């Protein structure tokens, strides 16, 4: 019940948690998910901590997608911890890369119009419950004519990575971040 030298190794090398804090998450992980694997629906219940479980149902399969790297219907350890590091404590560069992933659903390499509309949607219901939106970008479809006549390059009906990354950094909170950039 401590990572083995080879596997604490291995996750060193492809997360940004230390030893300590890798070997304190097996334990916790384990404390919590006795089988080692995490399913759908307990990820649910992870998601309905911070929001109504039926509404945050839909974008919670949405992420458990992109965790479940195999794509095998389960979430082992290597998978967690590995999608939690770049989630949490990536280099925006690799965050808004897992973000495209998740939003190009057949995976494919590009996001479709209707591919965008329903991570949007799945977003919007998550948290429709607790916050109260712009005005502009306040309802799915408003948010999505937003995002696409900021990011859509050629107009081929389609966002490739390179314009989507771009795109994103003008979200209003990227705006926000960049102004801590420590090159000063
Ligand atoms: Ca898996
Ligand atoms: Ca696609
Ligand atoms: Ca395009």
């Amino acid at each position: 019940s401590k990572l083995r030298p080879e596997m604490l190794q291995d996750l060193r090398e492809n997360t940004e948690f230390s030893e300590l804090e890798l070997q304190e998450w097996y334990k916790g992980f384990l404390k919590d998910c006795p089988t080692g694997i995490l399913n759908v629906d307990e990820f649910k219940k992870i998601y309905a901590n911070f929001f109504p479980y039926g509404d945050a149902s839909k974008f919670a399969e949405h992420v458990f997608r992109t965790f479940d790297t195999n794509s095998d219907g389960t979430i082992d350890f290597r998978e967690f911890i590995i999608a939690l590091s770049v989630t949490s404590r990536g280099r925006l560069e690799q965050k808004l890369m897992w973000a495209f992933s998740m939003y190009d659903l057949d995976g494919n390499g590009y996001i479709s119009r209707e591919e965008m509309l329903e991570i949007v949607q799945a977003i919007y219901k998550m948290v429709s419950s607790v916050m109260k939106m712009p005005e502009d970008e306040s309802t799915p479809e408003k948010r999505t004519e937003k995002i696409f006549r900021q990011m859509d390059t050629n107009n081929d009906g389609k966002l490739s990575l390179e314009e989507f990354i771009r795109g994103a950094k003008s979200d209003p909170s990227i705006v926000r971040l960049l102004q801590c950039d420590p090159s000063s």
